């Protein structure tokens, strides 16, 4: 959806959190080489954690990550949405708290494929 946060309309995507298919955010959506990775990494990094929200809720977020890591999607839903906290996204790597807070979770705690990037799946020699 092109920039849809249910603005001008009461609920659109669904402000409550569906299945957590979303990826951890802070890195390049299309990382190319080391330079591309590192440069865009920092760029997106700037926009990732922002201010934070609630260390009190953090406990639930990491516990949900625990279940979700163990393939327990339902557990993490019952935790996040179980509090009051919700998402129009549907991520375990994101949570929006009732106080107007948002948490954005980097891949370093879930998925490390976006660390090397330039494997021999395509990259060989970036000379041009």
């Amino acid at each position: 959806s092109l920039n849809e946060n249910s603005e001008g309309t009461g609920v659109a995507l669904g402000r409550n959190q569906p299945l957590k298919k979303e990826k951890p955010k802070w890195k390049s959506d299309y990382p190319m080489t080391d330079g591309q990775l590192r440069s865009k990494r920092d760029e997106f990094w700037d926009t990732a954690p922002a201010f934070e929200g609630r260390k009190e809720i953090w406990d639930a977020l990491k516990a949900a990550a625990h279940a979700f890591e163990s393939n327990d999607h339902e557990l993490a839903q019952a935790i996040i949405d179980g509090a009051n906290i919700t998402l129009p996204h549907g991520a375990l790597t994101e949570c929006y708290d009732e106080l107007g807070n948002r948490y954005q979770l980097p891949v370093y705690c879930l998925a490390p494929p976006i660390n090397m990037i330039e494997e021999k799946s395509d990259i060989e020699t970036l000379d041009i």
